[PDB]
């Protein structure tokens, strides 16, 4: 190997799978790469080919000083986290923008530490807020809530709070630059590459197929928990209204069906998205950007608003309201999607902008730098 | 450069986790990846994190036909695939004949991949020499007409590279490689071994050398208790590997159903095993010495042979081993810094290889030429 390289991910499927390519980049290039991860989740992490470090106490992160277990930094879990760090020694921990687990074990053994992005960096944007704020208030009053926080878990260890601690040395940011929120940080632009655990090809997704298909669904981490609930139904009997194949995802509940809606616990949604004509969803990161690497034009029903707004607003997709749409609207707005071939152009657009930012292959090197200065 | 890429492996675990990190390397850098895998075994390919692609009957190891993928629901299967997909680029496994067939019936670029020495190709051109000093009248290739028809079926031709690829990706390192006259890619071997889940005894440092033994490889007689019992005779704790009643175990012998192989041997001294590729390579790259029992079923003698030649392992004959054997080898490979140092240069060797990740744009230029 060259770099010893240690992620620590939410343990939330949405927020893993987008780390799952950049890990394996890494990996690809002949470095070591371990995911830390609570021992209930073990398995997501061998699900995706990686080495798994189960770390801490059994964690439902759905169901969730609660604060301090959903960013990883509760002494059980730091702790334990710690004693591994201390022995595997990384070089370099990349860490998921919502817990301070893997930058604070970072500072504390002086490795490199630079933080993954899911979703619109508000917390960078935020953060941004409070530090100009900060510096024109006096000296004496110059609080810093966060900072003081995250200076006690570092003391536990001997080390001392720097804004690294908050923002990471750089931050790998995989939406596409134009819908990046303007925060002065080092940002590290890098090509979504989709991930959405275990997918095998049915034969039928081996097929043409012979009328427009739409998908719909809602992110993995969304559909564990999850009256009311009418709103898919509205959108499944809505969107059957045209004559168009129909996949949605379901858990089982219902319902009778339009003979044109297929229903499915799981698909592999990457690869059924390079076949369908339109995707209807709920704003999740991992099924927005997914459509958006398809370039598959998108009806968006909600950072999800602002995501969606975004991608409306360079006509790739449109929106509904969650608590106001009916049928009909469903109907038009899929037809529009359908119908007017700017919409599929434009996403085409934004596809190939997105095949032209550094592939996670294209970030290894620059995070070997990173490591090496 | 967007690529569509599709592996076929034989459908053994052995053969499969040797692609693994290319399929990813090719992944990370934006392509389609897709490995086509026969239904009982898609498993093996989604808990790599890859996408796969159900393809045939079940499979379990015409006759031949099927070893090599090569029987009609196979091949059609893949073909119609295939047909559908148009990947740009086939890679396959160097004892299966699906993916070049179908490359060629569809005009796609392939490439083969190595699991071992190049036995097929070192055969291959004996017979292509023998030939070539034949009269025309008497070229006979039953390899070449045999595969002819099967190419047949789809309007295509045979061609030399049907049998060897267009180029051949070789993670062996290329210091054993058989005298053969081809395009060979040399590529770092990066280990990968199933689901890997570091367990809390792998925590703790070792307090004396730990000596692995492994089953050669998932494949899967009680010369396995002759292995055990010796390693024993020194002050060493082992590892290693199954359930099973052959008696007492000694005190220093710690048995574990699962291990996470290359985690492991970051902390082993000596790994004793039955000659497996993927075993070999995983020690080899952690720079551990071996002591190697090869059978068998192909080359494991030579790579084994070779190891000892380069001095970063023993070899024991088995059949004809004693537990003082055992003993004494293992005892040179802890007592003589040799071993480990050699296993070092090798490891070192190893690591200046372009990795799958530098193989990469050396395929898509393929692809693109």
């Amino acid at each position: 190997s060259h770099m010893r390289v240690l992620f620590t991910p939410l343990p939330a499927s949405s927020h893993f799978f987008n780390l799952v390519p950049l890990a394996w980049a890494l990996r690809a290039a002949g470095h070591e790469v371990r995911v830390a991860i609570c021992p209930n989740m073990v398995s997501m992490v061998t699900g995706a080919g990686l080495t798994a470090v189960p770390v801490g106490d059994e964690l439902d992160l759905i169901s969730l000083d609660a604060v301090e277990q959903l960013h990883l930094v509760d002494d059980r879990s730091l702790d334990d986290l710690m004693g591994f760090a201390e022995k595997w020694q990384p070089d370099l921990v990349v860490w998921d923008a919502m817990v301070c687990s893997g930058p604070v074990v970072a500072r504390a053994l002086g490795a490199r530490h630079v933080r993954m992005l899911v979703a619109l960096d508000v917390s960078g944007w935020l953060r941004s807020g409070f530090l100009e704020y900060q510096e024109s208030k006096p000296p004496e009053q110059r609080v810093d809530p966060l900072g003081t926080w995250l200076g006690a878990k570092l003391a536990k260890f001997g080390a001392t709070f720097d804004e690294e601690i908050v923002t990471g040395q750089a931050t790998i940011d995989p939406i596409p630059s134009w819908m990046r929120l303007p925060v002065d940080l080092d940002y590290i632009s890098m090509r979504f590459v989709p991930y959405n655990g275990p997918a095998v090809l049915p034969e039928w997704l081996r097929e043409r197929p012979t009328k427009p298909r739409v998908c719909i669904t809602r992110g993995l981490t969304k559909r564990r928990l999850s009256q009311e609930q009418a709103m898919v139904e509205r959108l499944l009997r809505g969107a059957a209204r045209l004559d168009v194949e129909v996949i949605a995802t379901l858990s089982d509940d219902e319902v009778e069906l339009p003979s044109n809606v297929r229903v499915h616990e799981y698909v592999p949604l990457n690869e059924l998205l390079e076949s369908c004509s339109v995707i209807i969803h709920h704003g999740s990161t991992t099924t927005q950007e997914t459509a958006t690497v398809n370039g598959v034009p998108q009806l968006i029903l909600p950072d999800e608003s602002r995501r969606a707004e975004l991608l409306a607003d360079r006509g790739a997709g449109l929106v509904l309201d969650p608590a106001t749409f009916t049928e009909d609207d469903v109907r038009g707005q899929l037809a529009r999607l359908l119908d007017e071939p700017s919409f599929a152009a434009n996403a085409a657009l934004i596809r190939r902008e997105i095949e032209e930012s550094p592939s996670p292959h294209d970030i290894v090197p620059r995070l070997e730098k990173l490591v090496a200065e």
